[PDB]
């Protein structure tokens, strides 16, 4: 293709992924708000710090779209799932870390079929990120499966805390 | 009313507020993706930081519904308007600001009439700083309307950190 | 009404606050006692911080009783429940609390239409305290009733101390 | 006595004394919140440093009958009178320090009846405190009857902080 | 009420208590001077600083006002009262203090029936430093009355100094 | 003429003095309401700053008249022009800065005349700032008129703080 059909193609698996991030924000906000309600602590924190995490991508994968002359999408892709219980929440986290892994890997070769390396190396690094909220994903959901209970006492009471609070306008 | 009345009545203007705060999230996000891609730095930091402080607010929102057993909304009210030229930016988002806390200040009645004194007091915090954004954006609006491009020049170029990094989970 | 009639009618709403302070005070103490004595130090560290901000509360409100001409009540408002066990501690002073909110919502409507501002902001500063109370013994409550002996093993024998002593006369 | 029987007579000093300390509470709150309201900061502020120390026997009281297996009293011992003037808040504050002590001497010797040495040491501290408020008492009487409007003069529109606000659980 | 039906109401109740602060600024700075000429530092020097405090009072409404689109007012309500004796000073000023108070609850309704949660907020905030003020004049004027001129020789002779001068131009 | 007749001389030009001080702060604030609307931070700031300068003045005069047996008046001299646009503000400023040189170089030969050093120093120091203003009010007048927009533009968005707050009494 030419110089317009290249950045056009790209465009669209860089959408793709944004809208995947935007939901993602969405659904691990979700949880956040019932791990904090459940006083689980340091589950409610660290599903923050995740979601932050999908905030920077959706904001990476915009930046390089409006690079590229493009529109980046205000659309999430799929549904938000609510009311999950402590077990579900990781186990579907998991499967949707592991999907967008799949996803992902699948646009980095348009990517790298367009011939653009820029856009490429950013999945490369964001897959790696991706790749880090799935173990995490995995060991929570396996300690929540395999020991109950006895676990989430431990977690009861913790501190939620994500730090100083987000530099904002006020 | 009864308990169960007052608490669903809160909930429902709560998450009215709230879908309202996702919009902005997502409208001012995407200026922000334009004003930096012009390059007017400072325009495009103090835009972003303002969405930061919406996010805030949806959070604050979301905990608050929690508190009074309710689910947190996952979808923006109204449809995101992309390609807006720079004036456009500033005189939406003025108007967008001042319906908000049009719409707020009627929540509020309703927290007040529904014997709900902390979720008045946080609609009450809120429409502060939403206050604080609509004096931004007329201001802004202002400079472009009395100066154009003198102003622009100005800004083109300049810096559009937001500070330090995301505090995330990586 | 008249001056001295708005003023009687709100130190009325005053004293009947204070009164309910008065009573919170000596439950949770009470409670503190058996919780310390149990050796559930953090239980019993914060039951005894949240009785300091019920003292701060009966103080505030005689201070506003005395800037009105009143005299600030010594009676407490009801029986204090003695013997209670661990979980009905937590049940019935998030009853408490609940029941405290509702009726100060109530205190504050007065003081609006007896024209009195201060006070009415005295009252809504109190409940959002009262609020972080009552969201700190649902959550208690609730990892007793979720996780039973499992979450106390985790209290057993933790510090009970709530800092330095008491700063006094001698 | 057997051990039981001699525990419960100790358990019931101990509470004899208890009520004691929370009428003193009341008592002398009262009287510091017309201090603090006739703008007498000096003797405002000692009045409720005095109750605080009076708040920490309370305390130890309750603790020891807990050791003892005894409930400790919510009903404070008399009525608290409101409304007294300077001279006569510090003229009944002396009397009933002195019959306090009094009072706690013949407990003691019913601890020392009892066998039971490590009550009789916290009567010991607390009637050593208790005489500190005594001559701290009988001192200000004294120099309120003598020298009346040039020592009070001099007290007008002094401090009343008793330092940092209380470690609460807000 | 239409939006400038609402704003012109409430910018006429902001110049109305706008008024009222330029003239206790004149009315007490005028007593500073008397105060100071007759070496009363203290007095002098805390009425000078009251009257700063109206002074940040004006300027806050003026601030809003122009928030609202209106003009912010630069004639004082009523006369200033020359000549007056200490005595007639606290107990003229205590009395314009509880009259702003009762005058400001009532502009405050109608930011609340104008739906103006912003300016309705201003005049709970600064209701509750009038009555700081309302406070101090009262005391004053108490030892004044019971004391006499053994608290004047107290006064007499004292710093004057409210501190560092005045941030300016030069 | 006498010693009497002396001071009320001098008394009376400083209280012309004073009044025209009492204008100036009037109308410097009001236009300081103006600039920080327009969002010209470091005009509006500069001209608060100046404004504290006449309130100083108007300060000095008032001590100065009292150590001379005087009323100090609480008569603004003239009336307050608003809805000043940028360019007319500060050929006004000069202008009545200019004026009050000239008068209060009259009012010092008065001094003079009335053989009173003290008060003749003080308009010559009070003088030589008025003075500075002028200079200050005469350069902006100047930049606006010769310069217009693009000079604005620099202005426009810039800091407004005039420094810490005011110390008050609250
Ligand atoms: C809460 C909340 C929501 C709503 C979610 C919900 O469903 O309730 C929420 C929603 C979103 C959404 C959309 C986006 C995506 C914007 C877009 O691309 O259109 C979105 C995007 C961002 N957020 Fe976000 N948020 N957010 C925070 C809280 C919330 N945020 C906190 C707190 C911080 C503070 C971070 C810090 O200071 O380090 C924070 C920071 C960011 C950054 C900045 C990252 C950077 O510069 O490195 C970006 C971009
Ligand atoms: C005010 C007020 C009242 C109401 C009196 C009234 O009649 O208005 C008031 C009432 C009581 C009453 C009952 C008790 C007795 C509880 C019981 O044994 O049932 C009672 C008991 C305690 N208070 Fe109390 N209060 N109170 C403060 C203010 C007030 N307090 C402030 C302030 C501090 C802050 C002290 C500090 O941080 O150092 C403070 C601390 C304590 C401690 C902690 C001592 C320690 O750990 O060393 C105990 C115990
Ligand atoms: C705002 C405002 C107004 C209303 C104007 C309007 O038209 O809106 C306003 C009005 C007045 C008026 C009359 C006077 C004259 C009093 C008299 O002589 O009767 C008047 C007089 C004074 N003001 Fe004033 N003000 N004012 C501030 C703000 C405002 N002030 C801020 C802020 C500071 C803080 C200064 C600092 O802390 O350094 C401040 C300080 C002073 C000092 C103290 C100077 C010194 O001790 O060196 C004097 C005297
Ligand atoms: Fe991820
Ligand atoms: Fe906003
Ligand atoms: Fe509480
Ligand atoms: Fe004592
Ligand atoms: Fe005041
Ligand atoms: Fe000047």
């Amino acid at each position: 293709g030419n110089r317009e059909d290249r950045k056009a193609k790209v465009i669209e698996v860089l959408n793709k992924a944004r809208a995947m991030e935007l939901h993602a924000i969405h659904q691990y906000m979700n949880q956040h708000y019932s791990l904090d309600d459940m006083d689980y602590g340091e589950l409610a924190a660290n599903m923050k710090l995740i979601a932050i995490d999908e905030m920077r991508h959706a904001e990476n994968f915009a930046e390089r779209i409006k690079e590229l002359g493009g529109e980046p999408t205000t659309q999430k892709e799929g549904k938000v799932v609510t009311g999950q219980a402590v077990p579900v929440i990781y186990e579907s986290d998991a499967d949707q870390e592991d999907a967008t892994i799949e996803a992902y890997s699948q646009f980095l070769k348009v990517c790298k079929e367009q011939g653009d390396i820029v856009t490429a190396r950013l999945f490369e690094r964001i897959i790696e990120e991706e790749q880090a909220h799935l173990t995490y994903y995995e060991n929570i959901g396996s300690h929540i499966k395999n020991l109950g209970d006895t676990y989430l006492a431990k977690i009861a009471g913790t501190p939620s805390s994500t730090g100083t609070a987000s530099k904002g306008f006020v």
